[PDB]
Formats: C-alpha cells, sequence, structure tokens
C-alpha cells in the first residue's frame, strides 16, 4: 500500500495497488486491469520527480522494463534502452563501454524512461541532444508508437509527454544516439576549467559529479525530488528592471530577449536556505531543492513551496513554477495552483 519506497522524497501516502512491470505486457496488463476497475494509473520510474499530495486512489506501476541494445552506425552508436533502466547506471555503462556522450548527465536520478519526459538536463546538455526517439505503448490499444526526438517537442524541462501524450502512453524504451566522434561539452560552470583537447569523458564525469555531490542532497540521506522549481524565464523588461535593482543576479538571456533567472539564487537571496516547515526544509547547499528533513508530510512540502514562492514573488516579482509533478488522488494536479 505505501508509496514511500517508490518516491525519492520519501512521502508516505498510499496507493490502491503498486505493481512492478518487468515488461511491456505486464505494464499494459496492470494498466488494463486498473482502468477496467475504474481507477487511475500512474507509471513511475524511480519516483524522483513526483510529490504525492495524498493517497492515490488508483494503481501505481513501477516501470522496470530493462535491457539495452547497441546498434552500430558509421557515425554513431544507437542505444535502445529499456524504460526501467537506471539512468546514472546507463551513463557509467556507456562510459565504461567507450561510448561517451552522456557524461554531463551523470548522476541525475531516475529511470531512462522518464528522461525524455522533462528532457533531463544539466551542465550544458539536455536529453534532446542525444535522444534519437522514444518508444511508448498506447495504453488504450496496446499500440506501440515511436516518436522522433523532434516529435517529442523537447523544451526546458518539457516534452510532449507532459501534454498531448500524458496518460495515453507509457514510455517503454528510449533511443539515444551517441556520436563516435566525441565532443566534450565544457560550457557550463566549472567545466570551463577543462581543456577540450586534454579532457577525457571520465574527467568530465568526475567534474560533473563533483559539482553535483557538493550541491545536491542524496535522496537516501534526505528525500528530495531535486530542483523544486524551474528557473523562470522573464520578459526582457522584467529582467532589465530586476537586474538594475539586483545587478549580480545570475541570468541567461534567451535568443528572443526574454531572460532566464536562477531560481536558486532568488530563493537564496530571500535568506531561505535552511528554512523549514514541518519535516521539510530548503536545502542549504542549493536553495532550489526542498528536502525531506524529518518525516516530512506532503502538506509540509506544499506549504514550504508556497512560502518560498511567495517570498520570491514579493521580493523580485518573479513567480516560481514547480518542476516537481504533484500527484493528487486521481492523478496529476497543477503544482503552481497547489502552492498558490
Ligand atoms: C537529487 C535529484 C537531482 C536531480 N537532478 C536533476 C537534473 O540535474 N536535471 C534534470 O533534468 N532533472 C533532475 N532531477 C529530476 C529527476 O531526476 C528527473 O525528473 C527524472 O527524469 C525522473 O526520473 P524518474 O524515473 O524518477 O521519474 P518519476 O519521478 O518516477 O516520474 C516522473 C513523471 O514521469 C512519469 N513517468 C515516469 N516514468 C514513465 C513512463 N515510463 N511512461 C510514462 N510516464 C512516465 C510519471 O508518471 C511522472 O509524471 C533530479 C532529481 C533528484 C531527486
Ligand atoms: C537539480 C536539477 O537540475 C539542476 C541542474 O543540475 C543544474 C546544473 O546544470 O542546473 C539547474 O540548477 P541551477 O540553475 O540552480 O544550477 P546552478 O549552477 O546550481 O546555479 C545557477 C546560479 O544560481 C546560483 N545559486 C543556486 C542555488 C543557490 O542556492 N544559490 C545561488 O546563488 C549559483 O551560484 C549560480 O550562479 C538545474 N535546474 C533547473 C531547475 O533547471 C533538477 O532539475 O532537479
Amino acid at each position: 500500500h505505501s508509496l514511500k519506497p517508490w518516491n525519492t522524497f520519501g512521502i508516505d501516502h498510499n496507493a490502491q495497488h503498486i505493481v512492478c512491470a518487468e515488461d511491456e505486457q505486464q505494464l499494459l496488463n496492470a494498466w488494463q486491469y486498473a482502468t477496467a476497475e475504474g481507477q487511475p494509473v500512474l507509471i513511475l520510474g524511480e519516483g524522483s520527480n513526483v510529490l504525492f499530495l495524498e493517497d492515490y486512489r488508483g494503481t501505481v506501476i513501477i516501470n522496470r522494463i530493462k535491457g539495452i541494445e547497441i546498434h552500430d552506425e558509421p557515425d554513431a552508436w544507437y542505444l535502445h534502452v529499456g524504460a526501467g533502466e537506471n539512468w546514472h547506471r546507463l551513463v557509467k555503462y556507456t562510459l565504461q563501454e567507450g561510448m561517451p556522450g552522456l557524461e554531463n548527465l551523470a548522476l541525475i536520478p531516475g529511470c531512462v524512461g522518464s528522461s525524455p519526459i522533462q528532457n533531463i538536463g544539466a551542465y550544458g546538455v539536455e536529453l534532446q541532444r542525444v535522444c534519437a526517439y522514444v518508444d511508448s505503448v498506447e495504453l488504450a490499444t496496446g499500440k506501440q508508437v515511436r516518436l522522433t526526438a523532434k516529435e517529442c517537442r523537447f523544451g526546458y524541462r518539457d516534452s510532449i509527454f507532459k501534454h498531448e501524450y500524458q496518460d495515453r502512453f507509457a514510455i517503454v524504451a528510449v533511443g539515444l544516439r551517441l556520436p563516435k566522434e566525441w565532443q566534450p561539452v565544457l560550457t557550463y560552470g566549472d567545466l570551463t576549467r577543462l581543456d577540450p583537447t586534454t579532457v577525457t569523458p571520465q574527467q568530465v564525469f568526475n567534474a560533473v559529479c563533483h559539482m553535483r555531490t557538493t550541491k545536491l542532497p542524496d535522496p537516501k540521506v534526505n528525500g528530495n525530488a531535486g530542483a523544486f522549481f524551474k528557473n523562470p524565464v522573464v520578459s526582457a523588461e522584467t529582467a532589465k528592471a530586476l537586474l538594475s535593482q539586483f545587478p549580480t543576479a545570475p541570468n541567461y538571456p534567451q535568443a528572443d530577449g526574454s531572460v532566464k533567472l536562477a531560481a536558486g539564487w532568488l530563493i537564496d537571496q530571500c535568506q531561505l536556505k535552511g528554512m523549514q516547515i514541518g519535516g521539510a526544509a530548503v536545502h542549504r547547499q542549493q536553495a532550489l531543492v526542498l528536502i525531506n528533513e524529518d518525516n516530512a508530510k506532503s502538506e509540509d512540502v506544499v506549504q514550504l513551496a508556497h512560502h518560498v514562492r511567495q517570498k520570491v514573488g514579493e521580493k523580485f516579482n518573479v513567480w516560481l513554477e514547480p518542476e516537481v509533478r504533484f500527484i493528487g488522488a486521481s492523478g496529476e494536479v497543477s503544482a503552481v495552483e497547489t502552492i498558490s
């Protein structure tokens, strides 16, 4: 009954049934069975990006469809990875096997199947860079479907799976394309200290993990769902006004003039690091992460997020949007709405 083991935040709520699908038929069957009994279905990888708000009235299917195949192309390696594959383990594997290209995405929690959903990205790379396609099963018809990376409509923490294809499809495999001619991505932060000519894939991996281990909490210590909020993109005008009043604010100008701000900085500037509500707190090494400090209840997390958002809104007139998927009793609910 308990969802606690299934979400990295460690939120304790119940689901009517929790089922581990080792293969597609199992997943599809679990889905058919649950929906036939009129209940909603939720597919999870490692539950590292979800916040259960209350007991879930349906079935939660843990996607454990594993296996990896490697197709050889002159120019690149094509990986067809089961949705249930652990992402970080895949990264180490590819590096181990001499197929670099995933190093900047090292240590990001979750299953490979969930990687396209919010276009996992860090240290200058997003999954859209290496994603060839995504294969899913249309739950209603058992119709397997493939979407090219372009058809996935990848965006900043966004993809078609958060829209048109949410619920209708269960991702069962992800196709990655890793160029045989490796080109390191050293544009982000401390990676700029590395030399393109000398650096090896493992060296990037270590640099990336070093920054990650110093800033981000390990869920096995304190449950968390990573960055709780998306870095907001504001109008050039809002960005101008804000930077004039807060010059040192980290910002990332978009091609169209809008500017992305670092939500973590904004939260931090509100002296929020360490703030806690109930068993939940703002992580002190990366203010963007809300953690399960001491048997946090979901309401503690919701209230804390509300507080953080309000404070940042009142100081900078920038309104943060959660990056974590809020799961209500019958399915996903609006996160912003929940924390408003
Ligand atoms: C410590 C920590 C650090 C993080 N760092 C980063 C980072 O640097 N960059 C980044 O981009 N993200 C980061 N995240 C977020 C997280 O790693 C991603 O959102 C990841 O893709 C979630 O994988 P998951 O398998 O745990 O998905 P889950 O949390 O299990 O599910 C996420 C959502 O996708 C759905 N879904 C999950 N699997 C499937 C499937 N097979 N078919 C259909 N829907 C599915 C779920 O129903 C839900 O809506 C971090 C999280 C944590 C805890
Ligand atoms: C952890 C996640 O993703 C992470 C990802 O690992 C890192 C690195 O690429 O970039 C995002 O954080 P981020 O924008 O805060 O990256 P950071 O480099 O840590 O910091 C950006 C700026 O904010 C500042 N910053 C950040 C947090 C803080 O508490 N204080 C602060 O001042 C930094 O010093 C920096 O100058 C992700 N988030 C989003 C929401 O886009 C996640 O999605 O769960």
